[PDB]
């Protein structure tokens, strides 16, 4: 759906911003900070879970740019893994979010953090 | 969700963008330039619903900046009036792309094109 590689940066950026805003906004909520409030999370988690699954379609053949590694490119497998491997720690925060578990929500969400920091830590410059 | 006001004007910028990508990707299927997969049009128009919510609470009062411009503020019945009938435009097309319904869809689209075009030249710098 892309033009050009430049539009394709672009709406991964976009992608990640906003998967990034659903994830860290409920940090509060985590740490007790800010209430909890079951049927809230369980919304905001059903648009997580939608943009999660957003950006990798934007990491298409010959899309190199931003902030991204090249390595995300050479090594297709491995980069699909933990994209894979992040909607997988993204289904089951869905899980515990769905059941209205706080405890299930705070360890699903503590999974969810080191795959973002994984990823970064690897195929982000 | 935002630290400061600068944050949802990235946030709303992205989900537009977002947004924007998810609406123009189909028109080449509109036109008939591209081939017609019913299923795949139902599933980009559920993302583009999720999408289409998104945009309008990045806009809270004392959130100026960006592209917007003051009357968004100011005249907040009248704004909401228009993202909400840009959403219930979305409806429809959701209804045409579940129904997959290739001449609604085409009818459908040209709405919400109108509905984007028509916010924009009311509330964008
Ligand atoms: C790889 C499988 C990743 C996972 C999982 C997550 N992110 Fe990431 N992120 C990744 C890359 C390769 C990039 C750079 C994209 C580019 O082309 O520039 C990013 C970028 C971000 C950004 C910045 C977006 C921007 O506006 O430019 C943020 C804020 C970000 N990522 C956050 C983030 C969070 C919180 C994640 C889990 C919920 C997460 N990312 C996962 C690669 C990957
Ligand atoms: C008001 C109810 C709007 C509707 C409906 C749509 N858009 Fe719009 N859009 C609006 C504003 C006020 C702004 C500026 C935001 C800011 O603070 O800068 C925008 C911006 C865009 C953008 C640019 C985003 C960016 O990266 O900076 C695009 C690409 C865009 N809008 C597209 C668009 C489309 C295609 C719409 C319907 C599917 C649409 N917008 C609706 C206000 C409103």
């Amino acid at each position: 759906q892309f033009a050009k590689p430049e539009d394709a940066v672009k709406y991964r950026q976009s992608a990640l911003t906003l998967m990034a805003s659903h994830f860290g906004r409920m940090t509060p909520v985590v740490k007790g900070q800010a209430p909890y409030d079951a049927a809230q999370i369980k919304a905001n988690v059903e648009v997580l879970k939608t943009l999660s699954a957003l950006p990798w379609a934007a990491f298409g053949p010959g899309t190199e740019g931003g902030d991204a590694r090249p390595e995300i490119w050479s090594d297709a497998a491995s980069f699909k893994q933990k994209q894979q491997a992040f909607q997988d720690n993204i289904v089951k925060l869905s899980a515990a979010a769905d059941a209205g578990d706080l405890d299930k929500l705070r360890a699903a969400f503590g999974d969810v953090g080191a795959s973002c920091k994984a990823c970064h830590q690897a195929y982000r410059k």
